[PDB]
């Protein structure tokens, strides 16, 4: 074999495990990435870590199914910590409807508390060589002799499916030389290995975690941001779970620790805990924001972390990160069962046992559920819910116990969770529609193109339709450009767009539909342009004569309406019910003289790649909130700013860019928080972007956005033509458009002369006055397309 001085890598498996009077012995069988035994590890002075740890997995009891959790044979109780104890505070956060402000409490339970824990100590001395690169553990911790720990039961059950861990780190690798194994496991039938169907899993780091959250643990780079844990050491999903336990706690808050709640906290933005060495981690990021308020001496800026998770699906979206596709773990249903903790974990943020110790009794003559079960049973309501307007309390009286308590193969609370996702993508199906190409005549101001609509009953007829949009656009063939904001017109109030509501005929003087039919054919007029130096509404249509055409559709839909079997499509003038908005978008059609085709404008982001994070199909409408987002897209300042919708839908074809591209029309924004698609999207996602309009927290980017796999596809990056294309014109300035891509990470300011230098060396303009680029200038591509000899690829922490 090979000494582990000299291993580059090492790999480890878990076997053979023996329990004899309660002594814990296991082979761990150490190899390299090629198999080779790695030999010499039991008198290694480079090891970091060797930590085993021992659980059972413990039935669990009530009302209807629920799951077995983990127990670990080795806790302890913990202090807390009196100078990090955190104190509650308060902060403002909105006004109330008579426009007085509206004080938030944070509130904390510290006091001693369980943690489940490893053996991490003992290290080469618990080490026997049995073989080469084979060490048999011997751990400790005996199972007869653990102190009892009141509330825990530790008794030693061989019936039950065990389960042991192993980290294993030398060298101070992040990776190579870095595993977490695991092995589950039956001691009662001779200790073999458990069936996936024995154990607990739940959740897949790959089916459900990897979406989001970049796993290159040997990540050097500077933005580098896997998900390992604790000091790097901690990356397997397994190993998480034998610490977080339901009962483990953080003493110096109260904060739940089981990887639930913990999981769903964090997520949701709301959990806050004290760390190792005292590091408070609020993930709410309002203790920042009470220090900076009124004064809170415990948060220490620069160490302490507050700061705000920015989640880029609804925390609703339970399928982010619980399979329901029958490919994740065979106990993924596990999630439709509820679990106290679980359920609390977004329903009664901020809630606990002390400040609201009026739960812990059920009302006269109630059965008595425990704090969250009378909470869930008798004392939630919609004002004061973790989740704003959900009402348990009415699913206890009038919903059945089913709503929430489930035998195996029953949905429970999945039936509320998942109800409007499912319904979405059915109405999605039933209302899909097909855009035909545009005849524009030109001399006519007229544009005439059919829908092959789902039915014979056209939108305009159609209650449950909200309204239908078809938005045309301007392409010139190289790039779209918004230009100057005209004067009003009739149909809207931008040079290169048109945005119409097809439910709307009868009302709308400039737009007919004549049905054939399931296939409505429409003419819209009025799109007439004098052409000049001036600009005016339609200015670029008119001028051009072609581009495409974008549906975006509003089905009304039931939220009462459970039963998939059902119709959750309804009427939208309903009274009865509460009604969401479902969108259905469509092919990207063309509008030509004859209707031919146009071509397509090129690729060069994945649509899937944007849905790994924000879910397929994300709506973007309320990113619109800020400026006249009242105003309708066929209303004068509304063509631009509505977010009534906002009529995109798609996000790599280009629709979006339609309006977010180099010429933003007016109030022109500077560079470091530009309008034009790329520098917007960067920025953000790169957390370079100066200000947000709708928020002052950066977004928490679960990936390295320096690895640029995370949006691009290989092949997108070739810079080919990318010079050609019209310089950005931000308030200040133009940016050449390959120095706009680039700098929207690596210069949103001329701060470093060298580097605004190499972009005016290489043909490149930054900052400029207006006009000064010329199209096919830039030689960026020569060095830093893929592949080339400072290709992006190779410059950057990609993982494709
Ligand atoms: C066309 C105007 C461009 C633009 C927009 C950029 N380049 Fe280059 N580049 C080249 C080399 C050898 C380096 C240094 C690499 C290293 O030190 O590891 C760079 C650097 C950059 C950067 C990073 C700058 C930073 O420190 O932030 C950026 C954003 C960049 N370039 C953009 C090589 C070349 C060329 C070789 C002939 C060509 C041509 C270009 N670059 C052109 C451009
Ligand atoms: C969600 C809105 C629920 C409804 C509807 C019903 N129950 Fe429930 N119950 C719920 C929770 C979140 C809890 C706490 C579980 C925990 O681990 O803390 C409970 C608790 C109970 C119990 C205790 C046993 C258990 O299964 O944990 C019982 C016996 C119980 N609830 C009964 C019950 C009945 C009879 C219901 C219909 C009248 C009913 N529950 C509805 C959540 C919800
Ligand atoms: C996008 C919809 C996500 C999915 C799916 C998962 N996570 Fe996540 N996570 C996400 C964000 C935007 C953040 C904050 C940014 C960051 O990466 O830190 C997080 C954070 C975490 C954390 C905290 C990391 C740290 O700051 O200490 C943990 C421990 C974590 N996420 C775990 C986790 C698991 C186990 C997931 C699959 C079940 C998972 N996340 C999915 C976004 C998303
Ligand atoms: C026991 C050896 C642990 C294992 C394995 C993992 N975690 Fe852990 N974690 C553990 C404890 C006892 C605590 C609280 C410490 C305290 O001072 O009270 C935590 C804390 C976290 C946190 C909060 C942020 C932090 O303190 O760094 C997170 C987000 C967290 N743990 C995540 C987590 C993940 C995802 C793990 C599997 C990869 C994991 N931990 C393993 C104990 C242990
Ligand atoms: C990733 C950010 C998550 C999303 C969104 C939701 N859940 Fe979750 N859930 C997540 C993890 C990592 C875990 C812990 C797994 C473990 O080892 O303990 C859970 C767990 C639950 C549970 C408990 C299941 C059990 O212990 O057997 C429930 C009941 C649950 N989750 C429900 C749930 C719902 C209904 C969600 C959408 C509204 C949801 N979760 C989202 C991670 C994440
Ligand atoms: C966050 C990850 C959640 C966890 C964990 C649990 N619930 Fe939940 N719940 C969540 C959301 C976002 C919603 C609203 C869904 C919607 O379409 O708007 C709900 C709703 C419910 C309901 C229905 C409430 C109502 O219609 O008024 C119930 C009965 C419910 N949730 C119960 C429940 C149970 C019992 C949980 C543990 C299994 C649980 N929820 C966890 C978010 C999250
Ligand atoms: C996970 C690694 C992501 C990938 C891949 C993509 N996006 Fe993203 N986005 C992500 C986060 C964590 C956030 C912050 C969310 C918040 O609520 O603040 C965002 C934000 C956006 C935004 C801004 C939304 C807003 O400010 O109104 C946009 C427009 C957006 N993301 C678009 C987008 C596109 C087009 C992507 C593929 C090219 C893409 N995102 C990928 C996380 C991640
Ligand atoms: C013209 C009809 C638009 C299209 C199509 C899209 N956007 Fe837009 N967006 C537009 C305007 C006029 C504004 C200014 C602010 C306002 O409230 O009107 C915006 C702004 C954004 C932002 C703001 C982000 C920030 O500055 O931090 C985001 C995140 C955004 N737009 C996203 C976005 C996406 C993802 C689009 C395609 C689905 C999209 N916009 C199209 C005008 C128009
Ligand atoms: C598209 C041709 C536009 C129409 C019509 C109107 N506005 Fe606009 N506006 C537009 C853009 C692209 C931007 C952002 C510019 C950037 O570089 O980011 C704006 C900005 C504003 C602002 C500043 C606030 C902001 O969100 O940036 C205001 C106050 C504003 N717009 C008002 C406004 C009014 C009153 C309009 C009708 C009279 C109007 N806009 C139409 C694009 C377009
Ligand atoms: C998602 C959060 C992204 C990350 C991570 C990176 N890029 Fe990107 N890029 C993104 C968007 C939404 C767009 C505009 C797409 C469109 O339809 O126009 C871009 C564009 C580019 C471009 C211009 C490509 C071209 O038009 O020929 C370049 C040169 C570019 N991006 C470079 C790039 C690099 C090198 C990245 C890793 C360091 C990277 N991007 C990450 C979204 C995202
Ligand atoms: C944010 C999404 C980025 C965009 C877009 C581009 N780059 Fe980048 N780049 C970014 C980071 C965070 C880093 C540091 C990575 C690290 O290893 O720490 C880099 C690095 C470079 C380098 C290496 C040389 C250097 O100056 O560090 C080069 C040569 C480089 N980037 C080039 C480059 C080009 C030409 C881009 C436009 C096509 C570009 N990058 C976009 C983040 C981001
Ligand atoms: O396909 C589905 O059943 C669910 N959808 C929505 C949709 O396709 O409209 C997201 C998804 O596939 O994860
Ligand atoms: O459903 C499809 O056929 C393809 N998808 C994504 C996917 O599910 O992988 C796009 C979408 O549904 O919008
Ligand atoms: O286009 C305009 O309306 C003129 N501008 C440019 C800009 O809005 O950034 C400033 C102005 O109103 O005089
Ligand atoms: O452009 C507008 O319609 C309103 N203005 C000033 C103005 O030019 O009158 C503020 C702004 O654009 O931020
Ligand atoms: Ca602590
Ligand atoms: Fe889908
Ligand atoms: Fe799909
Ligand atoms: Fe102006
Ligand atoms: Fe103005
Ligand atoms: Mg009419
Ligand atoms: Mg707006
Ligand atoms: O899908
Ligand atoms: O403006």
């Amino acid at each position: 074999g090979l000494d582990i001085s000299q291993a580059t890598t090492l790999k480890a498996t878990l076997e053979d495990v023996k329990i004899d009077n309660g002594t814990v012995s296991v082979d761990i069988v150490l190899t390299n990435a090629n198999g080779v035994p790695v030999t010499g590890l039991e008198q290694y002075a480079q090891i970091n870590a060797i930590g085993l740890g021992i659980a059972k997995l413990t039935p669990e009891s009530g009302k209807g199914y629920k799951t077995p959790q983990w127990v670990s044979y080795i806790n302890s109780v913990k202090a807390a910590d009196p100078a990090r104890s955190l104190a509650n505070y308060s902060y403002t956060d909105g006004k109330d409807s008579a426009g007085n402000p509206i004080t938030k409490e944070v509130k904390f339970t510290p006091g001693d508390a369980i943690q489940a824990n490893i053996e991490s100590s003992c290290k080469t001395t618990c080490l026997t060589v049995v073989d080469s690169g084979v060490y048999r553990y011997t751990f400790q911790t005996n199972l007869s002799t653990l102190p009892a720990i009141e509330g825990l039961d530790l008794t030693y059950d061989p019936t039950l499916i065990h389960r042991i861990t192993l980290e294993l780190q030398t060298d101070g690798s992040k990776d190579a030389k870095l595993v977490n194994s695991h092995i589950d496991f039956l001691p009662s039938d001779n200790f073999r290995v458990a069936k996936e169907t024995e154990t607990r899993t739940v959740v897949d780091l790959e089916a459900n975690c990897i979406k989001c959250h970049s796993t290159n643990y040997s990540d050097t780079s500077s933005t580098a941001k896997p998900l390992a844990l604790h000091g790097g050491r901690r990356i397997g999903i397994a190993n998480c779970q034998v610490c977080h336990t339901s009962y483990s706690k953080d003493p110096e808050t109260g904060s739940p620790l089981d990887m639930g709640a913990m999981v769903h906290a964090i997520h949701k933005g709301t959990y806050a805990m004290v760390g190792y060495s005292g590091t408070a981690y609020d993930f709410s990021g309002t203790m920042a924001k009470a220090a900076a308020e009124s004064g809170y001496p415990q948060y220490r800026e620069g160490k302490d972390v507050s700061e705000r998770v920015t989640l880029p699906v609804s925390i609703g979206n339970c399928q982010s990160c619980h399979s329901t596709d029958d490919k994740g773990p065979v106990d993924a249903a596990s999630f439709k069962h509820h679990k106290g903790l679980a359920c609390a974990s977004c329903h009664m943020s901020g809630f606990n046992p002390v400040d609201n110790s009026e739960w812990l009794t059920p009302p006269e003559g109630q059965k008595d559920r425990g704090f969250v079960g009378n909470y869930f049973h008798y004392y939630a309501t919609p004002e004061i819910d973790g989740i704003p307007g959900v009402n348990l309390v009415h699913v206890f009286q009038n919903g059945g116990c089913a709503s929430c308590h489930a035998e195996q193969g029953e949905e429970g609370s999945a039936k509320y969770h998942l109800a409007k996702a499912n319904a979405t993508k059915l109405l999605r199906t039933e209302y899909a529609y097909k855009l035909e190409n545009g005849t524009f005549d030109v001399a006519k101001g007229e544009l005439t193109f059919t829908v092959n609509w789902h039915s014979d009953v056209a939108p305009h007829q159609d209650p449950k339709v909200k309204e239908f949009w078809v938005s045309l656009t301007a392409f010139n063939g190289t790039e779209y450009t918004m230009g100057p904001r005209p004067s009003n017109g009739t149909l809207g109030r931008s040079e290169n767009r048109i945005s119409v509501n097809l439910a709307k005929v009868e009302t709308n003087a400039n737009l007919t539909a004549v049905p054939n039919g399931s296939k409505v054919t429409y003419t819209l007029t009025g799109i007439k342009a004098v052409i000049g130096t001036s600009s005016v509404p339609y200015k670029q249509i008119v001028s051009i004569g072609k581009g495409f055409m974008d549906g975006k559709l509003l089905i009304c839909a039931n939220s009462a309406e459970l039963d998939p079997t059902m119709d959750a499509a309804i009427d939208c003038s309903n009274t009865e019910a509460p009604i969401y908005e479902v969108i259905v978008g469509s092919n990207k059609a063309s509008f030509s003289a004859d209707a031919s085709n146009v071509t397509a404008r090129s690729i060069v982001i994945s649509e899937a790649k944007c849905a790994n994070c924000h879910g397929e199909k994300a709506d973007f409408s309320a990113s619109h909130a800020l400026t006249h987002a009242a105003d309708k897209p066929d209303n004068s300042c509304g063509t631009c700013h509505s977010a009534v919708p906002n009529t995109a839908v798609a996000l790599a074809d280009g629709s979006c860019v339609a309006c977010h591209n180099g010429a933003p029309a007016h109030s022109k924004k500077p560079f470091e928080r530009g309008f034009d698609f790329k520098v917007m999207i960067h920025q953000i996602h790169a957390d370079t972007r100066s200000v947000r309009r709708l928020t002052t927290d950066a977004a928490t980017f679960p990936e390295n956005p320096a690895n640029c796999a995370a949006c691009h596809d290989k092949g997108q990056l070739s810079l080919a033509t990318l010079g050609n294309k019209p310089a950005f014109l931000a308030s200040t300035g133009e940016y050449s458009p390959t120095v706009a891509a680039c700098a929207s990470c690596h210069a949103t300011t001329a701060t470093d002369s060298a580097v605004i230098g190499h972009f005016e060396t290489n043909g490149g303009v930054y900052n400029a006055a207006a006009g000064t680029y010329t199209p096919g200038s830039e030689t960026c591509a020569t060095c830093h397309g893929e592949g080339k000899s400072f290709g992006v690829d190779k410059v950057h922490p990609v993982k494709y």
